[PDB]
């Protein structure tokens, strides 16, 4: 796989989660931007394919999975198999990379992306490849008890603009946020 793209909603002590499930209620937006951002393919016939945790699988209302349009990998040390609904089940993020590859996949996908929680954000971040960040900063706090692991400043430089993410700070249910987006060249 030639790059990683993740994708995380952050509070302002770097909050992403709170008693299995988000730290805030519901911004319509924020949600439309996640589904918009990880749905969206650039190739005819392909899909685009969401890594993430077990937890974080499960926190999706059951009705709601796996993510309509994307081939859904879960990973864990744990399950013997994919739990009910996920398209495959990996043991590291590794293994899931390289499935990825696999003929059968590297076919019918198109982008790869992270979609947490904590150990898988880590995991793909510190892999030595191409990877972007869009990350949704909502300049609140908000009590969390999980959190996004520390992006290396150094690595991960800032775009000051990227197309098609709106550059503003937007403003929803009386809480405001700004996305952005950061880049890891290798
Ligand atoms: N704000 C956001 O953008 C955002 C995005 C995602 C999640 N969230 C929130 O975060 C919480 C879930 O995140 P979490 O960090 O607590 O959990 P998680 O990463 O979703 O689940 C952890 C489990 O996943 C498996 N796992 C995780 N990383 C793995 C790796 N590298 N290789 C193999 N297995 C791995 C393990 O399963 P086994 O124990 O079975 O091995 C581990 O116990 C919920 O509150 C969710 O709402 C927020
Ligand atoms: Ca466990
Ligand atoms: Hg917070």
């Amino acid at each position: 796989v030639r790059s990683l793209n993740s994708i995380v909603a952050v509070c302002q002590n770097m909050g992403i989660g709170k008693d299995g499930n988000l730290p805030w209620p519901p911004l319509r937006n924020e949600y439309k931007y996640f589904q918009r951002m990880t749905s969206t393919s650039h190739v005819e016939g392909k899909q685009n394919a969401v890594i993430m945790g077990k937890k974080t699988w499960f926190s999706i209302p059951e009705k709601n999975r796996p993510l309509k349009d994307r081939i859904n990998i879960v990973l864990s040390r744990e399950l013997k198999e994919a739990p009910k609904g996920a398209h495959y089940l990996s043991k590291s993020l590794d293994d899931a990379l390289a499935l990825l590859d696999s003929p059968e996949l590297k076919s019918k996908v198109d982008m790869v992306w992270i979609v947490g929680g904590t150990a898988v954000y880590k995991a793909a971040m510190e892999k030595p490849i191409n990877h972007r960040l869009f990350v949704t900063r909502i300049l609140h706090e908000f009590e969390s008890d999980t959190f996004f692991p520390e992006i290396d400043y150094k690595d991960f430089k800032l775009l000051t603009e990227y197309p098609g993410v709106p550059a503003d700070i937007q403003e929803e249910d009386g809480i405001q946020y700004k996305f952005e987006v950061y880049q890891k060249s290798v």
